[PDB]
């Protein structure tokens, strides 16, 4: 399978400032979709915790993080994504955001969902607590069950 079926309306995703990447580039990794917005307090407090985790272990643990934004505007998205070091579904792809939001039944943010890029399978919807609870990534990527 793969990551393709998560993105019905996007081909490339952002990798910072203004570039865009292909899904095959995530081959062999775990990919976290990170549902977040700058208007949400706990999101503003968790983002820095997840950046800390990503710096400590993204390379060793072989994973990538993709921002799936619930921000209210193109400008909010930019300012918030600006601070993050990983990927993002492009803000224009609002319907894409809705497809994963309903797909994983995310009802509140922040939420971080772990998926295997090569099979496309889901690891867990509860990585938000795990980044905090297992900062040393001893049980990463925390198969849900």
């Amino acid at each position: 399978s793969g990551l393709k079926k998560f993105f019905p309306y996007s081909t490339n995703v952002l990798k910072g400032a203004a570039a865009d990447i292909a899904l095959p580039s995530l081959a062999g990794k775990t990919v976290f979709f990170y549902f977040s917005a700058s208007w949400c307090p706990p999101c503003r407090a968790f983002t820095p915790q997840l950046i800390d985790f990503y710096k400590a272990h993204a390379e060793k643990k072989n994973f990538e993080v993709m921002l799936i934004s619930w921000d209210e505007s193109a400008e909010d998205f930019k300012d918030y994504y600006a601070k993050m070091p990983w990927l993002a579904l492009p803000f224009e792809d609002r319907k894409g955001m809705e497809f994963l939001t309903t797909g994983f039944d995310v009802k509140s943010i922040p939420t971080l969902v772990g998926v295997e890029a090569d099979s496309g399978n889901i690891i867990t919807t509860q990585a938000r607590t795990m980044v905090v609870k297992d900062p040393e990534a001893k049980d990463f990527p925390w198969p849900n069950v």
